[PDB]
């Protein structure tokens, strides 16, 4: 639970690099919702966002997938 905002965002950019992010997604806004998250939890938000997409037979991940993932992993 040590990575700061920029450190969190960097973890998000790294793991989203190969995902098919929908046009206009905002990873910084996702980082802002994660104060106090461990680096692993940030990674989890990426993978969990992907799972929400697959669950809906979607190859493209949306801001909502990410939003829902954050609440899932931390809440």
């Amino acid at each position: 639970p040590p990575p700061n905002e920029e450190a969190r965002l960097d973890i998000l950019k790294i793991h989203s690099r190969k995902m098919n992010l929908t046009r206009g997604i905002n990873l910084r806004k996702i980082a802002e919702l994660m104060p106090g998250a461990s680096g692993a939890e940030v990674k989890g938000v990426c993978t969990e966002a992907g799972m929400y997409a697959l669950r809906e037979r979607r190859v493209h991940v949306t801001q909502e997938d990410f939003e829902m993932a954050v609440a899932k992993v931390m809440q």
